[PDB]
């Protein structure tokens, strides 16, 4: 049927939209799998296939690699907030150590929150 086609795109959104989706076929991509925090069962399980979503999107539409090894990510999608990860924890280290590395290649740490506005933002049905 008729492809949407949006004639009201101005030149700041429809160049954001471009450059995302060629930048995404680019990179590799983790859905990392430790909560910040303790959560109920029934609240991560809730977490884990909003996750499970967010990485199919990224894999089949958007063309990122998928990674189990976050040091290798360009972008980094979290179970929460980074506020919400202890400096004990592996993803909180990660963070302190490229905060001031003045590198605009560094990885990004997003939510899953941030990571599904991003993704709907982008055209996609998603919450
Ligand atoms: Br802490
Ligand atoms: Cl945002």
């Amino acid at each position: 049927g008729p492809k949407p086609k949006n004639t009201k795109e101005n030149l700041s959104k429809s160049s954001w939209r471009q450059e995302w989706l060629a930048n995404l076929k680019l990179i590799s991509v983790s859905l990392v799998d430790e909560f910040p925090s303790e959560l109920s069962d029934s609240d991560r399980q809730i977490i884990n296939e909003k996750m499970q979503l967010l990485k199919d999107i990224f894999a089949n539409n958007l063309k990122s690699a998928i990674s189990n090894n976050f040091r290798e990510s360009d972008i980094i999608i979290l179970k929460g907030e980074i506020e919400d990860y202890p400096m004990s924890s592996e993803i909180k280290i990660y963070y302190n150590e490229l905060q001031n590395k003045p590198d605009a290649k560094k990885a990004r740490f997003w939510s899953f929150m941030k990571t599904q506005r991003f993704v709907s933002n982008m055209g996609f049905d998603i919450q």
